[PDB]
């Protein structure tokens, strides 16, 4: 009813109480709906993010579609809303650029041209995408309001792993010409064990975001601490086939 409206000040500091490092890079999933309500909205949002990096840190963003069956442009085509406002707002803004394929990300910062570099890359996680990018440049990852299931990064250690899982997905790309691919997708609930993982070995801070609570780890504890689970069980992502999950068992039947 009466919840406090944020102001972007308070935010800032929030975000570096939380342990963001200014000047550097940091890849931001967000649930809008979580850290709402602020002053100025998302867009004020995204400016307490920036201003907390600092002119020498870059911001990152996923930013992709999800229509299998259009062509993606990085100038008109709207992320999906499964994504939230926030990632649908920080790709229009100026001088933030966007990957151009449909697994495309926004970065605003020095460091945006790098991250965002790459052509389209098969699966969309690969050690050629985005989220890769930020690995090695050492970034960090905020999850905003949501769990590690939106932990895309996670993906990227499934693909480094040699999963052996990959149900067939496909894009469209224009030369309408269908690229087919075989992608490590699943309900991604079971991303949720990575934090008992890292919050355990003290590898994620934790702390309040507007009214969200918000998760911050490095990029490189993510992928190092999942590699080792992944070792053990490459199939530990994957729910058993008693918990009859339609979206896991695909990925096993595919070996
Ligand atoms: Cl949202
Ligand atoms: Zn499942």
């Amino acid at each position: 009813g009466m919840q406090y409206e944020w102001r972007k000040a308070e935010l800032i500091g929030q975000l570096l109480n939380l342990g963001v490092t200014p000047g550097g890079v940091l890849l931001v999933h967000s649930s809008f709906r979580s850290v709402r309500p602020l002053e100025d909205g998302p867009l004020g949002l995204i400016e307490a993010l920036r201003a907390a990096l600092g002119p020498g840190g870059t911001l990152v963003m996923p930013s992709w579609s999800g229509l299998d069956d259009e062509p993606f442009d990085p100038a008109t085509s709207p992320v999906t809303p499964d994504l939230g406002v926030v990632s649908d707002t920080f790709w229009r803004l100026p001088n933030v650029k966007r990957s151009a394929h449909p697994f495309a990300f926004a970065a605003a910062g020095p460091q945006a041209e790098q991250i965002i570099s790459d052509p389209l890359p098969l699966p969309p996680h690969s050690p050629a995408s985005p989220v890769a990018r930020v690995h090695e440049l050492d970034g960090q990852v905020l999850l905003l309001g949501v769990g590690h299931d939106a932990n895309t990064t996670l993906h990227l250690a499934e693909l480094m792993a040699k999963v052996p899982y990959g149900v067939p997905r496909h894009c469209t790309i224009l030369q309408l010409v269908r690229v087919d691919y075989l992608e490590n997708d699943h309900c991604c609930e079971r991303f949720a064990l990575a934090d008992r993982w890292l919050k355990e070995k003290s590898l994620q801070k934790e702390g309040p975001v507007g009214h969200a609570f918000a998760r911050l780890i490095r990029s490189r504890d993510i992928v190092a601490t999942a590699l080792g689970q992944l070792g053990r069980d490459p199939l530990i992502f994957l729910h058993p086939p008693e918990a009859g999950c339609e979206e896991c068992d695909a990925a096993r039947q595919s070996i």
